[PDB]
């Protein structure tokens, strides 16, 4: 499913991301825009053989099992295909574990390079929330 900007903002708020670990909603909507263009079915292969999955591009090296990343962990306890669903519940639950791991939202390279330090409130303007 490809989300609209305000539809995804609403769904993230409902699942408790808004100010989660100090990050306002606009930070999460900005990261999803630059990681996947709001498409729950996005995948991308990395040079080490791992793959990133779903609206927040979560990586199979640490976080999920895809049966093809030898010697990796599965810290979220889920198959990576669960992260491609139109229901974002699995992605959001796993993102809360990643952001808690010590490096905050710096875990997402697009957030650090394109959202960090910008006016992120802009991503939720005009939305009914
Ligand atoms: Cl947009
Ligand atoms: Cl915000
Ligand atoms: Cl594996
Ligand atoms: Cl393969
Ligand atoms: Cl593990
Ligand atoms: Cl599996
Ligand atoms: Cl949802
Ligand atoms: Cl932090
Ligand atoms: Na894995």
């Amino acid at each position: 499913k490809v989300f609209g900007r305000c539809e995804l903002a609403a769904a993230m708020k409902r699942h408790g991301l808004d100010n989660y670990r100090g990050y306002s909603l606009g930070n999460w909507v900005c990261a999803a825009k630059f990681e996947s263009n709001f498409n729950t079915q996005a995948t991308n292969r990395n040079t080490d053989g791992s793959t990133d999955y779903g609206i927040l591009q979560i990586n199979s090296r640490w976080w999920c099992n895809d049966g093809r990343t030898p010697g990796s962990r599965n810290l979220c306890n889920i198959p990576c295909s669960a992260l491609l669903s139109s229901d974002i519940t699995a992605s959001v639950n796993c993102a809360k574990k990643i952001v808690s791991d010590g490096n905050g939202m710096n875990a997402w390279v697009a957030w650090r390079n394109r959202c960090k330090g910008t006016d992120v409130q802009a991503w939720i303007r005009g939305c009914r929330l």
